[PDB]
């Protein structure tokens, strides 16, 4: 299986598998069962912004989600990512839909990682996406539309979101997030998203994640498993 | 008085005023009495590197000091800097010497701050310093030498450090580290230093600090007070 | 007098003083009489974007102005800026109005300069401006409005532009754009603007400029002189 | 065949194929026969630095090579790279040796490309290289040594350079250097190198190049052809 670290924007509460009884954002460390979660006042229909940051010294993975002119949602979890993730990784975005749906549009995405022992670094940012982006590995249904937006999950020609869909987008170049005796390593990511839906209770969510470089959509990882895990353990 | 936040590289143990009985690095929040300290295996004579980072979401000020081919020293303190510092600040470097001395040479210094509500930012970096640097506010004895290094404390023409000296260097432009309803704010700083000394027990240390924009060397802030505070409260 | 280098977005054709008989953008080197100009298809009422770049090796100052979904305007001039500008400078934005008016709103502004001999650098960017920005030197009428925009020239409470106005905004920290034996130096700047006007022929324009660090609005530098020069020589 | 743009640090004068009768750096546009060259006061044994920059507005490819405490070598060529290169490319470093040899060690390499229509970007930098770098495509003999240096051409266990060797290193992620109606696109690259040799006349050189994303070492592209072209046309 893969090794996964992620910040989930969980729109549908799957109380049966540990999820709180309300939309939320959480930090997942090798398990869909978030190590930490926080109430997310979902603004279906409005453009949101997610910011994720971490550094090997403070060892505190944090994330904040906001919408113009409205309070933000934040979540943090203390953990030394060097204990979880391998030295070389690929970073990406994933999203799913199940019985209930929603659009999982990504309008922009930037990422920066630095490894000091000087200081090697990788930084990329898309304010728009082109169809057939050669610097992205699109998995599942994920695709880029004519507007320059990244649709992680299927969206009809009418723009209507489809259920039971899954997709991911990984940056092409692997990233060296750590090495023995490195002095400090850090990474920061930001993405803007647009979740729309005709459903009274939209599902399932969007995530920013980091995994082994050969990561792929696990068998039956749809719906409540945000396309990151094979099961709910 | 000033409002000060700092990461101190305390070379001399002043046990009388809270200091541990060994060289150390610490985080000071409006008091020379560090809120958190860690043992610093001082490498007198070798070039060291300090890295300081913080973001408004994780709210954890961290710092790591290292030397080539040798373990590093780290220290962190959980605190919401928005509660301590004013919205506009100036960042700088300070250093002192008392009865016992040491050189407090700065070879390079970089700093980055971002404020998102987009994202305003300020970034500067010196790999060398020119004499009469117009983008630095030099306070006390602090000066730039012919080699392009910043000498925070007095150093004889022979290169010998002098005791009872104090100096600071602030970046010229004020920095807006926070604003109401900002989504996230962060800053990161790095500097390389060279502390040399003929003394068996060198003093007193070097700090990276953030304070009110009109900050200045407090009356009798020399020696064990690292040129940041008027007293030891 | 001051030493000035600038990229002018000249909205009003002052044919009497060398100006072409149409709105234009030009590169000015110590003279309002541009060394090079190009036809500017002014989009009064729409948000424009200006990008200015230069490096000591290619020695070619360039600038491009564009508006969404419409062709751009470009202008270049080969010149070694080390022959014109002093080693330390301040960069800024200026704008004016005369008999005829227009708003000269700046929505964002970023700047980056690098000097290698390593590589010292300065970078700042505002996606919004706060009233009473401590990292800007506002000259003349220039002010920040409640929306977070920079109004270089007077704008009535109703938003109506006023004639015979002048204003400039300089970044606070001086910039070291060059030093003897430097290997390469470069700078890049971008700003977005909004020029509105009830006039059939709006005036006078907006500029990005670089000058001596103590530069100020020259006596009677209003109107066609874009607040940069004392006369039209 | 491939589409190649490159800055060559040509250490051996192959006068028969257009080369000047002295070591030189040049800009090659789809031909080993440089469109522009300049005398290179080669400092065999000392660490050199190369800086390459270009932007779609000025349309002037430039490069400068220097060594500590000694004059630099510069070369420029006016050309709209959008006419030569395809929209998606891969950037890299290449080097060769023929009858005569030299080491072609790369100590660091950074690259930045921006495409505005906002502003997509890619930036990476290595201050050291790890063996088996997953974010580099190593071609030919190119390899990373235990010191963290990139050896483009074969170097014996004793550190002695070998003749008749060729190698290249490409960054893993493709780069989108241009798109229709883009406002401005730019790229900048820097690398430090170490060329050593026991030969009275070392060969053959090092280059930074940009080519089609599937570029590879052309058949018999060794020696004077710097591993970029199949012939000398
Ligand atoms: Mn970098
Ligand atoms: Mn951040
Ligand atoms: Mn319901
Ligand atoms: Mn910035
Ligand atoms: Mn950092
Ligand atoms: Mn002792
Ligand atoms: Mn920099
Ligand atoms: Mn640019
Ligand atoms: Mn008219
Ligand atoms: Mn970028
Ligand atoms: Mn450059
Ligand atoms: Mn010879």
């Amino acid at each position: 299986a893969d090794t996964i670290v992620a910040v989930e924007l969980d729109s549908y509460p799957n109380t049966d598998i540990g999820d709180p009884s309300y939309p939320h954002i959480g930090i997942d460390i090798k398990s869909i069962r978030s190590k930490s979660t926080a109430r997310w006042n979902m603004q279906t229909g409005k453009v949101g912004t997610a910011h994720i940051s971490y550094n090997s010294v403070a060892k505190r993975l944090s994330a904040v989600v906001s919408y113009t002119g409205s309070s933000s949602t934040t979540v943090s979890y203390d953990v030394d990512l060097n204990n979880v993730l391998p030295e070389w990784v690929r970073v990406g975005l994933s999203a799913t839909t199940g019985l209930y749906k929603e659009t999982n549009t990504i309008l922009s995405w930037s990422f920066t990682s630095k490894l000091k022992t000087d200081a090697n670094s990788l930084h990329f940012s898309f304010n728009q996406f082109s169809q057939n982006p050669k610097d992205l590995i699109l998995q599942s249904d994920a695709t880029t539309d004519s507007d320059g937006n990244l649709e992680l999950t299927k969206v009809s020609s009418s723009g209507d979101p489809q259920g039971s869909s899954v997709g991911r987008a990984l940056f092409y170049a692997p990233v060296h997030i750590w090495e023995k005796s490195a002095v400090v390593a850090s990474f920061d990511a930001t993405f803007t998203f647009l979740i729309k839906s005709p459903d009274r209770d939209p599902a399932d969510g969007i995530t920013f994640f980091i995994a082994n470089t050969d990561t792929s959509i696990p068998s039956g990882s749809g719906g409540r498993l945000l396309g990151l895990f094979p099961d709910a353990n």
